[PDB]
Protein backbone atom coordinates (compact mmCIF):
# COMPACT_ATOMS: atom_id res chain seq x y z
CA UNK A 1 0.00 0.00 0.00
CA UNK A 2 2.36 2.75 1.41
CA UNK A 3 -0.12 5.64 0.28
CA UNK A 4 2.18 8.35 2.04
CA UNK A 5 1.14 10.21 -1.08
CA UNK A 6 0.20 14.41 -0.46
CA UNK A 7 -2.01 14.66 -3.43
CA UNK A 8 -4.52 12.71 -1.89
CA UNK A 9 -7.95 14.70 -2.33
CA UNK A 10 -6.69 17.40 -3.99
CA UNK A 11 -9.87 19.09 -5.99
CA UNK A 12 -9.66 18.43 -9.59
CA UNK A 13 -10.70 16.57 -12.95
CA UNK A 14 -7.86 14.94 -14.57
CA UNK A 15 -5.04 13.41 -13.60
CA UNK A 16 -2.26 15.51 -14.99
CA UNK A 17 -3.70 18.05 -12.12
CA UNK A 18 -2.26 15.42 -9.69
CA UNK A 19 1.59 15.50 -11.99
CA UNK A 20 3.64 15.24 -8.59
CA UNK A 21 1.96 12.30 -7.44
CA UNK A 22 2.67 8.58 -7.50
CA UNK A 23 -0.29 6.62 -5.67
CA UNK A 24 -3.12 9.30 -6.15
CA UNK A 25 -2.04 10.15 -9.17
CA UNK A 26 -5.66 10.02 -10.67
CA UNK A 27 -8.35 12.49 -10.59
CA UNK A 28 -11.83 10.62 -9.41
CA UNK A 29 -15.09 11.34 -11.36
CA UNK A 30 -17.24 11.41 -8.46
CA UNK A 31 -14.85 12.94 -5.60
CA UNK A 32 -13.58 15.15 -8.01
CA UNK A 33 -9.95 14.25 -6.41
CA UNK A 34 -6.88 13.15 -6.92
CA UNK A 35 -7.37 9.39 -6.39
CA UNK A 36 -5.44 5.99 -6.72
CA UNK A 37 -4.42 6.00 -10.47
CA UNK A 38 -6.24 2.49 -10.61
CA UNK A 39 -3.73 0.73 -12.43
Amino acid sequence: EQHADPICNKPCKTHDDCSGAWFCQACWNSARTCGPYVG
